[PDB]
């Protein structure tokens, strides 16, 4: 007998699970039209340069990376985002900007399950905190749309630059701040004296710490003036969300840093308002990365990622993902054998008519029959017998027997 | 500078292209519901035992495999159909039958390109041609519902149990019998003089080649009887069609076998009429392949693959795939930056009402925001200008400057 369980860490989606899916995926996509966002897609296999950032970042710790049988070096994407910008350095000038992109790629790692799907929203070519607000926006929205309030849920909200001063001052060269984000990040869920050896490893902490833990915009103006341009941004941002109707969903949080390399302004995160869950989505200011990959001028990017799995979790404690049920509209049931030709002519104009039908494929009697469109979630049943056939009819029973004219069917 | 170029063999779907495929798969979504089937998905990640076949087919000498960092043997999945069975095998008897189940999977190879979209469409626990029926039907709608007509496209049905026959009452061993089938396929593309040596390199064809090229289901009457029960069979399939109302679509060829090892009844392929393209689609009956995987009690099963690259040259041809361009209902472009938050306010009421909407991000002058409105192809224009604000009202303007109430604009 052949093994039926997955491989390693990876989830089956039979019909059940796939609704469920499909429920998460419908918001994705009608969030992203309502925002006017473009889908895009690119290989799920990317050459494994792509990712070498060098900043011991935990996602390109742990690539799922392999070495074709011609000798490159590839890797399945633990991320979109490096995705997006060589598709946007492909096209160069004749990208037209502002350009905003999103997809539902499936990313993966090798180490706890290893992969999952992960919404990307993206705007690219807008310098302001426009983009920040329309993408922390978007993320609210589907959240929204998943029936979530803001009672449930908020987005942590912060600023690299702050840290990038307090770094600059310092003077430490500039080429350690990446690292630097990495460590700081790991705060969360390391202790202070495992992450204070992280930066002093790095060849260095106290005003880092201090800063982390101010508590409001007000107390960084204090430290950092309040003209810093990440005083002037986080206020505009705050500003906007306020005015599209979102402030009860946004806060500051200056412990918030995010762990990848290439974030350079404001930063963001979604979390549970009871404290039980991970990261619902992440996301920030990216104006150097496509400098970074070689772009002869640099194009100022900014987006997040919203998993698959903790939203998952986090609707399901809230009561908020109830089985749905599979439906179709009409389940056609011929008499018998000698109807199926004319179940079949009937079958073919249910459809046209744009319903979803079924006809019952195998032979069996019509008790049985009716059980089954039951069990398939029918709005309705049509039974094809010779008695109404002969009238040019047939006999109709919603489950949610009147004779009907084939006309009047659809 | 970094590689802009994807992976040997593997396609970026930037915004333009990604609509093209969008317009494709809506196709393959909208005819599984018509046709009652139900989405499903599996790890594109699977043992690389699932697919050893020794039967010399194309699909599994051209495996994308490799070695997991911890040993195992897994693959980019060639096919989905043995990840389905594996599904279909760990539900057992929970797994309510008929089942009708669908996926559009990404699947690969390794060679020319490396992957393709599949729409797979398959029934679970119907013994008769009813499924073979529907499954034929359901590609044929696909077909239409992209614009092409019984004039540009066909479908070839065949019955392997014919050839069965002729390989028993020649008293070859029934186990030869899908390595046959597997060579025979290629008789297409192959020489019959290299046709006939993996034959004789098998073990061993006037008959294979006779029967293949057999014109008639009368013609079969008369080599094999006329209740052979592929003769009854194939009666009954092209009846049903027939009284579906796609009898034009669909046709009898001798000569098709398919290339994959586990089909035992009806198979069948989509083409062109003009001879100009490979197979459009390609399926058939499977009733062992779970006995196969271990399945203590038969499983009948039937199924088609229709990809996603062969379609599309198809429609390119007979211009069918006009670009699609982007579009989106509203643009709201404040009058300048004082205008902000109550651009925002009116972006929140656009969207709150279902309508897909863009504020302009960045700071220009009206008329540019209005040449970006024409570009992302916006029906409607809404300028907010301090004038008509006052008065509870903004500019709209229709692309495809009367001022409006802000309740009216929904
Ligand atoms: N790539 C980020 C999310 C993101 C998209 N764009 C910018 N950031 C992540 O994986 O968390
Ligand atoms: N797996 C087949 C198509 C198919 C699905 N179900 C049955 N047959 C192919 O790749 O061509
Ligand atoms: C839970 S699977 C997963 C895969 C990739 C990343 N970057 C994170 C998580
Ligand atoms: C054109 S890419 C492709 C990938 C897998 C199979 N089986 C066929 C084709």
């Amino acid at each position: 007998m052949v093994e039926t369980e997955p491989v390693q860490g990876c989830r089956d989606f039979p019909p059940e699970a796939m609704r469920c899916r499909r429920h998460l995926f419908d918001v994705f996509h009608a969030t992203a039209k309502t925002f006017g966002f473009e889908e895009y897609d690119a290989p799920v296999l990317e050459s494994e340069e792509l990712y070498i950032r060098k900043a011991g970042e935990e996602i390109t710790e742990q690539m799922f990376n392999f070495i074709t049988k011609g000798g490159h070096r590839v890797a399945l994407r633990p991320e979109m985002t490096p995705s997006l910008a060589r598709l946007l350095l492909g096209k160069g000038r004749s990208l037209l900007l502002p350009a905003k992109w999103y997809s539902i790629p499936q990313c993966w790692r090798y180490e706890r399950r290893r992969e999952h799907y992960q919404w990307n929203m993206d705007i690219v070519g807008v310098k302001s905190v426009s983009a920040e607000v329309e993408l922390v926006c978007a993320a609210c929205w589907a959240m929204r749309s998943l029936g979530l309030s803001s009672k449930d849920v908020g987005i942590k909200v912060n600023s690299r630059k702050v840290l990038q001063t307090v770094v600059e001052q310092a003077g430490v060269t500039s080429d350690k701040f990446a690292p630097v984000c990495v460590i700081v990040d790991k705060m969360e869920k390391i202790p202070r004296e495992e992450v204070e050896a992280q930066l002093a490893v790095l060849g260095l902490v106290d005003a880092i710490t201090t800063t982390l833990s101010l508590k409001s915009i007000d107390e960084i103006a204090q430290r950092v003036g309040e003209e810093h341009e990440a005083v002037k941004e986080l206020r505009q941002f705050f500003e906007q969300v306020e005015a599209y109707g979102y402030g009860d969903w946004v806060l500051f949080d200056a412990s918030v840093v995010r762990g990848l390399a290439y974030y350079t302004g404001i930063v963001f995160e979604g979390f549970d308002r009871e404290g039980k869950f991970r990261a619902l989505c992440g996301g920030g200011r990216y104006d150097n990365l496509l400098t970074t990959y070689g772009s002869p001028t640099p194009i100022p990017c900014a987006g997040f990622g919203f998993g698959d799995c903790v939203i998952v979790e986090l609707l399901q404690e809230k009561r908020l993902l109830p089985d749905i049920p599979h439906v179709v509209d009409d389940v056609v049931i011929p008499f018998d054998e000698s109807m199926r030709p004319h179940a079949l002519a009937v079958l073919r104009r249910l459809r046209d008519a744009g319903r979803s039908a079924d006809i019952i494929l195998d032979k069996k009697k019509v008790v049985q029959a009716f059980n089954y469109a039951d069990r398939v979630g029918a709005v309705r049943a049509v039974l094809v017998a010779p008695e109404e056939w002969e009238r040019g009819e047939v006999q109709v029973k919603m489950l949610r027997g009147f004779a009907v004219p084939l006309d009047r069917l659809v």
